[PDB]
């Protein structure tokens, strides 16, 4: 079985652990958990039935029984935890955005490559059957010659402290725009944009509030997205060509409905777990199964979210964020 | 009754005439029609039951029985027909876009103002009960402090010769983007944008094919739109603020459904006429009734689409069109 170590005991780690514990026991095992103190770790390990608990991340990195570490820390804490795990010889699945700026992502990627270890950014959206079906639609040329892509993800998150916290690298772009950027990149084959134009405004807590981006892609096609931590948006994503449009319906970031040229297709989520911290949290199963498949095949990265693309997505996000003057100490 | 003269006998004039002839007979009368030849005019006048037909527009302009002229010619032919009618002392309702560039619109507006005559651009969308309801939502502050607006209008129109004809000033922006620009302008109070960013590509017939625009508006809000004459889009329009979103559903350019913070409201079209040349053509009744009301009140323009706004919308469209290098002889 693939032996998982869980880094941090917050909401996303709870969901991911719950998901892993629904999977075939011959395929996945959760063998260890770490928190920044023993008490928090022991409690999580008891609730989620994990045989080993640690009071530091370094201890989990050094556990010989752990094959892959899931890094579920807050945004600014990803890099050091990933670097620890890789230095200790673990494969790593790191929560999104992998780092808070392009330099952090380059550092993690360089480390994984130099050590010959698997690293993947947990962009779970890409593994949903609805997103895979969209990629097939594109490969088959069903929409004709492409023209434009569009994505939006906006919700009022002002009462989610983490989401609007400058110190935790929150804001529209790093919480929500990451899903828009990955979608547009996916539809246009992970290609580097030729030009980016940005408009947006800041929030009173120091983060970005609402941001729209226009991206020129090669071959005379372009994409745009809007993200917001104050304003509710349609939360759909679409791509259109000379023969028609395909859309991923709300919630686009964990989609179960694809519409192609007016035809609706539904892709049910796994039945468990129910009541996750996050919308459609059961859908994390898809990326967990993908990580196992990659490692079984001896891969050091995913062909679905390659490390060069994670670097490009971070380049884009940073460029956007700087275009409207939002800086982090890490920059 | 308000006495209408119809200029040109094409598809849009057919729809508008059909609509006028459903209205109270004490309120509207269609008294004359002109075409570029007598034969075409007589046939239209017979089909639509109009007592007088003319073989030139100048003849209709000079008809003392006509109070208001409807100018339904192709795009490049609007200006000369409007100028004729105004010179002869007629109020004018001119089809959209009023002119093919900002200079044409300025010329028509200056002429109407100097002669003290009513002129309005027939942006029929603005008079739909769904659009008026949206304006009320905005006036009441229901969406909170605004953040962003979005509109799209894309359909494959490559088999509608007029739509893609360079000589007739067709293309995505002048056929479809005009509806997106007017929507964004409406939601942001007809204010002049502070900055415009454009990406797009040309079509093989010499017109623009697909264009996306980002518009910075005053007070840290912005809008974007995408239009296309090849690619089908969602064809919805929305505005979002800190308390929620309002959307006009497809077809956004002649809308009958408004969704506000998840609550759906339907606004039925008038029952006749049926089978118009254009989608929801019965909805032209709203602008016809508005023109009568303005003239009864002695207005020389509409407060809903003032001439300064028609000039601004033309400024924007032209700027966009030039940003991607699409020029007309008239420029």
């Amino acid at each position: 079985a693939l032996r998982w170590g869980i880094v941090s005991v917050g909401l996303i780690s709870s969901d991911f652990t719950a998901v892993l514990q629904t999977l075939p026991r011959s395929e996945h095992q959760v063998v260890a958990v770490a928190a920044r103190d023993l008490s928090r770790a022991k409690e999580f390990a008891q609730k989620h039935d994990i045989p080993k608990a640690y009071g530091s991340y370094e201890e989990l990195a050094k556990d010989p029984n752990v094959e892959v570490a899931y890094v579920g820390t807050q945004h600014p804490q990803h890099k050091a935890a990933v670097m620890l795990c890789l230095a200790a010889g673990k494969a790593v699945l790191c929560e999104k955005p992998m780092g808070v700026n392009a330099a952090e992502v380059r550092e993690m990627v360089t480390e994984a490559r130099s050590r010959g270890l698997f690293l993947m950014e947990a962009i779970w959206t890409r593994f949903f059957p609805a997103s895979e079906a969209l990629r097939s639609v594109l490969a088959q040329g069903t929409l004709g010659d492409l023209r434009v892509a569009r994505a939006e993800f906006g919700k009022n998150l002002t009462h989610v402290p983490r989401a609007v916290d400058w110190a935790q690298a929150g804001g529209a772009l790093l919480d929500l725009g990451i899903y828009c950027v990955q979608f547009i990149s996916m539809v246009f084959g992970g290609q580097k944009p030729e030009k980016i134009s940005v408009m947006g405004r800041r929030h009173e807590t120091g983060v970005d509030d609402t941001v729209t981006v226009l991206l020129q892609y090669p071959g005379e096609v372009h994409g745009s997205f809007t993200c917001s931590i104050t304003a509710q948006l349609s939360n759909t994503a679409s791509v259109s060509g000379t023969k028609g449009m395909a859309q991923l319906l709300n919630p686009c970031w964990c989609p179960t409905e694809l519409v192609v040229k007016g035809e609706h297709k539904e892709f049910l989520l796994p039945p468990v777990p129910k009541n996750c911290n996050f919308d459609n949290g059961a859908g994390m199963s898809y990326e967990a199964k993908h990580v196992r498949e990659c490692l079984r095949k001896g891969l050091k990265e995913s062909p679905v979210i390659p490390l060069v693309e994670s670097e490009l997505l971070a380049d884009i996000l940073e460029e956007v964020r700087r275009a409207i003057g939002v800086t982090f100490p890490q920059d």
